[PDB]
């Protein structure tokens, strides 16, 4: 038959031979070293999971709603072949992660290059390439029916989006539906969010309350403005819900931890003090730094979370400064906390202009000017963003559901609005006098970038 | 005031000053890199908890346990600073375990150096030794009222054991019923065990039928045969079978897998042939291997579950022996499983002798000859090691091993080759028939 994977969020999950092969790789099997949540497991002990697990539920939840919907509704024309490859998509659309996950491509990279505008998504696609092409798949993808040229460009489009009407090439626009399941970009609903709802909060303590195999049995492809989408039954509103309310106690309890984030910061500043000096080998013996070994698949398949450990027990003397850094975290020597903002009705910070914000507040005017004069090396910025890709919107407007008598067509038509990016300031120095003329320095920058006032 | 932590397992739970001047140390973040079941982390993936998260749980059980039964019984005069000594012993009491837990001790050491004796116990004392010195641990505990001489014997003792009559320094025969908590060596039932085994049902998919929650709450202290022994009220004997079962269910499924034994096997054999190669720095610049790391604690603090990786992504020829085994792991390329078998007589083997198992199964004539013959470095052979409790009245308040053979060698020839061995090997040591 085919193996069986006991995972503790979803059962008893079965592993077709192709998803085996692609499993039973060094760039997949390198999401064992790469944590989740990354800082966050410096605060909640449980928070110990990795990419690897996530990445297979979300290939088994893929799996389960796209044989649902051919099961329930064979008109839909949706054949093995194509559940083979939403699962793959699944499985594959966090090969791209690097050390302790979103800290990497969210702050390590736009700080130490800012010029490149780099996603995990991109690696991902970048990974997968790398992945099928030093595993021979292709053979492997024939003997189960697939054609690699187009259904390759199918997953790679399922885990990025439109590689630049209808704009993608891997399926016609009849199966649009399936370009809505590994990663919807219409509400960002999807099963990938829906696995690790279910395991953060499993790993965290926190309680979940959407029942997302209920939402998979109800699950039915409908029209919607001449476009086939997927709808949820009407009897689902409460569940769905009850979704959003556990994406929002997620992120005000432990995505945005105001400790978590700080240490998240603080192995940033110690890759950024060791980037110089650390090297990574890749294809043909070139040497790469931390930054750029994401131009390098061959280097970043050997980029997980132990350069961590590389730097703490290194005894080079070219990185004890970086060195310094993760010992101040063993001893809960942290920065500390200065302050929080938020640029509500502001145009948002981007990634490019996060390596000047510490200059900027710096650089801030008080009126009552004091005896301690701050450098810019003494302030990290923190930006915390709940979908760095996203615009502020209610995602209940772009679900669309179904009745029991009209199982083909929509319905023309207490929710927590969420904050979406938020400021914080951490200060270097531990001093009181240099620690209150920083919260000076903050309130300034507040009022000068027209962010909301500062309340303590 | 006290931190507060967000457990999966307990929920809230509240951590005294002094406990968290321990827990920010090296020597204990150190267990933040150390996979509670090793292997069995590449068979089941939830199994990602390491040994850092399970020792706070067992300091917060044991503090539970000892203010249930100060506030139920405030005849045994148990101090806050007594509440202190036991919270810090179940903290500490797996800090001297190595990369992916049981393998260290229990497979690797006896194999790399069969004629020292470790356990990760007797490790354990030794890092808690080092913990308190190296980050000068004992004036905080005085200024919160508990006294070193006594109390570092207590916590020690409670750990590895007393270093005819009350053999006990830290405290005295009155309280004997403090060492049963951490580690009981007489039936075998502590809290250590009470944590993971939920915490490892709560990340295996396995469920979990005994509550601890009620059994602490119904725990009294009585007095069989002339002293103070933990009892149970007598209708609490339920959760006491669940317990016995989750325990039995937990080896069967989990603990006793074959692919997560044969991969921390693998891990080993890559660990033997990367030891004379790899340098730990240790005390003053002192360089040390990864079987003598273990001499030096400073040395110790740094070895964890990285060096799996510093092998995996290293570039050095001579690792590249060791490289291509854990690659094999990546690739599920293991190796396969003969048979397995256990002694008949009560003898059971001991771990000085581990390294001399494979040359005797190379040693073995079958008596019908084939066309392989195989080496010793072809067999693997790791061995697996595995009523009695007080109760009151509610009215009167008181009164082995397992052996199992693989083979590196995975074609048809050889396997039917290895188990000609493994049968006529089992013959001469009188052990059980393998099973077909
Ligand atoms: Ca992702
Ligand atoms: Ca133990
Ligand atoms: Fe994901
Ligand atoms: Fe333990």
């Amino acid at each position: 038959t085919m193996k069986v994977i006991n995972d503790p969020i979803h059962g008893h999950i079965e592993l077709h031979p192709l998803l085996v092969r692609i499993i039973d790789t060094p760039q997949f099997q390198r999401l064992r070293y790469i944590k989740q949540l990354g800082g966050g497991y410096y605060v909640f002990p449980g928070a110990s999971h990795n990419r690897f697990e996530h990445s297979l539920g979300v290939g088994y939840l893929a799996g389960c709603l796209v044989h649902a919907l051919g099961e329930k509704q064979p008109e839909l024309q949706i054949s093995e072949r194509d559940v083979l490859c939403v699962q793959i998509a699944g499985l594959c659309h966090d090969l791209g992660h690097g050390p302790f996950s979103h800290m990497f491509d969210g702050r390590f990279i736009p700080l130490a290059r800012p010029e490149v505008k780099w996603t995990h998504e991109q690696g991902s696609v970048m990974m997968f390439e790398h992945l099928i092409n030093s595993n021979g798949i292709k053979p492997v993808m024939e003997q189960y029916g697939l054609i690699p040229e187009e259904d390759i460009c199918f997953i790679k489009e399922q885990i990025v989006g439109p590689l630049e009407l209808w704009p993608y090439k891997g399926r016609p626009e009849n199966k649009s539906f399936l370009y809505e399941i590994v990663s919807n970009k219409r509400n960002g609903i999807d099963v990938d969010k829906w696995d690790y709802f279910a395991r953060d909060c499993h790993h965290l303590g926190i309680q979940n309350n959407f029942d997302y195999k209920r939402f998979i049995k109800f699950a039915r492809v409908c029209e919607v403005d001449n476009e086939l989408r997927i709808c949820a039954r009407d009897k689902e509103v409460g569940n769905l819900y009850d979704m959003f309310h556990t994406r929002n106690s997620l992120h005000r309890r432990a995505y945005q931890h105001k400790v978590g984030n700080i240490i998240d910061t603080m192995i940033t500043d110690a890759f950024l003090k060791a980037d110089d000096y650390i090297e990574i080998t890749g294809a043909g013996g070139k040497k790469y730094r931390i930054s750029t070994a994401i131009d390098d698949m061959e280097a970043y398949t050997k980029l997980t979370d132990n350069i961590f450990l590389e730097i703490l027990y290194s005894t080079d003397p070219k990185l004890k400064d970086a060195r310094e850094i993760l010992k101040q975290i063993e001893y809960r020597n942290l920065f500390k906390y200065v302050g929080e903002t938020q640029p509500t009705g502001q145009i948002k910070i981007k990634r490019e202009d996060y390596e000047s914000l510490p200059k900027e507040v710096a650089s801030a005017k008080p009126k009552v000017l004091l005896d301690v004069k701050l450098k810019a090396e003494d302030f990290i910025v923190d930006v915390i963003n709940m979908d760095y890709g996203m615009q502020e919107k209610n995602p209940i407007d772009h679900v669309s559901f179904y009745c029991k008598t009209a199982p083909n067509r929509a319905i023309r038509i207490l929710p927590e609005k969420f904050a979406e990016q938020l400021i914080r300031v951490y200060c270097k120095k531990v001093d009181r006098k240099s620690l209150y003329a920083a919260r000076q320095y903050f309130v300034q920058w507040c009022a000068d970038r027209n962010f909301t006032k500062p309340q303590d």
